[PDB]
């Protein structure tokens, strides 16, 4: 048979009634998607409805992906009428709905269990952001049993006020018996923390103050890491600050200082974390000496991490090329090179590069058992992701396959992305693939959608059909009509009024926001936006892949007062995390790509393998 006695019935459903589907029902058992009616009929009467008929349901249908959000309303009844034996039976931390963590320590403190709910208290307490009105109830207990000390409210106040919730900060200062004043002042310094110049407000030697001064410090480390270095120096001996907190001082400090490329980071970082037990101000003090051209301390700080750090591709590549760089007579990075070179991410590359030997392209699609693959097939959320994309409804489809897939093992996920695959979803594919980390499947992992628009407006911009690939590839995965909270639309991510200027500049038709979707006028656009930004930079891709990420003044501030920098020591000293990588995928991506596009492509291009603005 078939039937839109589903559509019929999610329209009386939808803001109504019941009937289609009651009678419906009946003749709707086979098809997949009837558990979203039955969700939706039970959600409608939910405060009416028996325990033994949800509990019922979430049994018969609790691998949907909305089961939580019934979970959610049903709990907060079970805990309202105090049916608690049955609110516990189902409680599960792990939905991470704070509303349920607090209702579970009320429960807990109501029920004999009060160490085991004061921590529970404390857990959610201990949080910089404004919790939900169920924990107002809990921490009104928890005051009621004397837990809620002034210490533990100044803790709070503490947190709040690094979270840059001020509001939330007002109201806890507002709370200290003996100490609102130092609270005000902790608010004050969080929102201008400048104000610790004055040396002489910020005197008194307690450690109540010192909990002010170190939060200013660190705060203040972040946009003046000069002026915080030096306040640092006054404010240790005057003031009683623990031992740790000197260390997160130092670390704040310590970073934003490597991040400007300052050589007095290093006496700091090697001071407060002597024994490398912090793994982003060892990258960091690592990364500073390479871009110091110090290659010899770079190598012996290499030889030391610890090793979840020594075992990545990067510190095994930065281990072989500082030494290469210390002693560049030495064979000894050879070997180094060979271990790491033949590796299929970037550091490999880098390697393979230096040792002048060709990149290890490892595409190797694993051997699917069909036991598995037509299990995974004969999913119910498959089938249900299956039909939701017959009929057009795409968030839906996405929804399904994604929930399904937090349960599968690494064989089930492969299994998930070779179905997607074939349905030329590449997006799905290269996501569910990604989650089991079978990355030797390049036709999965790097798809070649859209070939005939990106080839051709590449060769109209004069630019690496490569590239390009790369530059969507990062920016999306070939997810079409991709869109973020910050605004970027489409397959290039092309933010609105981006996709404007460059409409001026080189005369295209963009007749609306709603075509930046559409495959051929969004490539269209931001293969000229791309374009713009590659000749802005003279054509060097590293510095132009970071400035469509990061903005070009950005990329111009991480080249102030440089001279002849290498590209793999710029792209390591990138400050920011997010557009390191982002630099690193592209550039490794269009090594991929300019295979598969039987149009080679090395990791870098002759002339952007050194750089400066000098």
């Amino acid at each position: 048979e078939q039937r839109r006695l589903y559509d019929q019935a999610k329209a009386a459903l939808a803001k109504g009634n019941s009937a289609p589907y009651m009678a419906s029902r009946s003749a709707l058992r086979d098809y997949p998607l009837e558990p979203y009616l039955a969700y939706d009929e039970l959600t409608h009467r939910l405060k009416s409805a028996s325990n033994e008929e949800v509990e019922r349901f979430l049994t018969e249908h609790g691998d949907l992906p909305q089961i939580g959000w019934l979970k959610l309303r049903w709990l907060r009844l079970l805990a309202d009428r105090g049916d608690w034996k049955t609110f516990v039976n189902y409680y599960d931390p792990k939905l991470n709905f704070t509303e349920l963590d607090c209702l579970y320590g009320q429960y807990q403190l109501g029920h004999g269990q009060k160490a085991e709910g004061y921590a529970t208290s404390e857990r959610l307490w201990l949080v910089g952001k404004s919790q939900p009105a169920a924990c107002d109830t809990l921490f009104g207990l928890w005051q009621g049993e004397g837990q809620l000390t002034e210490e533990k409210v100044w803790k709070r106040l503490k947190l709040a006020a690094e979270a840059r919730n001020y509001s939330l900060a007002s109201h806890l200062a507002q709370r200290l018996p003996t100490l609102g004043n130092q609270g005000a002042l902790m608010v004050s310094v969080a929102q201008n923390p400048a104000q610790l110049s004055q040396t002489g407000r910020f005197s008194q030697r307690d450690h109540a103050t010192a909990d002010v001064v170190g939060l200013g410090l660190r705060r203040l480390a972040r946009q003046d890491p000069e002026k915080a270095l030096s306040l640092l120096d006054y404010y240790s001996s005057a003031l009683p600050f623990s031992s740790d907190e000197k260390v997160a001082i130092a670390r704040e400090i310590g970073l934003s200082l490597a991040k400007r490329f300052d050589p007095r980071a290093l006496p700091l970082m090697t001071q407060y974390d002597p024994g490398l037990r912090d793994n982003t101000v060892t990258e960091w003090r690592t990364r500073l000496l390479l871009r110091l051209g110090r290659w010899d301390e770079a190598y012996a700080l290499t030889r030391k991490l610890p090793q979840d750090l020594a075992a990545t591709s990067r510190w095994r590549y930065w281990q072989a090329r500082s030494l290469q760089l210390a002693q560049p007579n030495s064979k000894e990075p050879i070997a180094l090179y060979q271990k790491l070179a033949g590796e299929r991410d970037f550091y490999g590359f880098l390697a393979a590069d230096r040792l002048s030997v060709p990149y290890k392209l490892g595409n190797r699609p694993a051997h699917i058992d069909p036991r598995v693959l037509q299990r995974v097939r004969n999913a119910a959320s498959t089938r249900r992701a299956m039909e939701f994309f017959n009929r057009g409804e795409v968030i839906n489809a996405r929804r399904e396959w994604y929930h399904a897939a937090r349960l599968f093992d690494r064989d089930e996920l492969i299994a998930q992305a070779r179905l997607a695959y074939d349905m030329q979803w590449y997006f799905p594919a290269i996501r569910s693939i990604s989650q089991a980390q079978y990355w030797d499947d390049l036709d999965i992992r790097f798809p070649m959608a859209h070939r005939a628009t990106l080839v051709r407006e590449a060769k109209n911009r004069g630019l690496h059909s490569s590239w390009i690939f790369a530059i969507t590839r990062q920016q999306s995965a070939f997810m079409s009509d991709a869109r973020s909270g910050v605004g970027a639309t489409g397959l290039m991510q092309l933010m609105p009024g981006t996709a404007k200027e460059t409409s001026r500049k080189f005369g295209i038709p963009l007749a609306s926001t709603q075509q930046l979707i559409v495959p051929d006028v969004n490539i269209r656009l931001g293969a000229a936006y791309l374009s713009q930004v590659h000749s802005q930079f003279n054509g060097n891709r590293v510095l132009a892949s970071a400035a469509y990420n990061a903005g070009p003044g950005r990329v111009r501030q991480w080249l102030k007062d440089t001279r002849h920098l290498a590209f793999d020591v710029w792209i390591e000293t990138i400050p920011f995390d997010e557009t390191r990588q982002y630099v690193q995928n592209v550039l490794s991506y269009a090594v991929i790509y300019g295979q598969k596009l039987n149009a080679p492509q090395p990791i870098v291009d002759w002339h952007e393998r050194y750089f400066d603005d000098f």
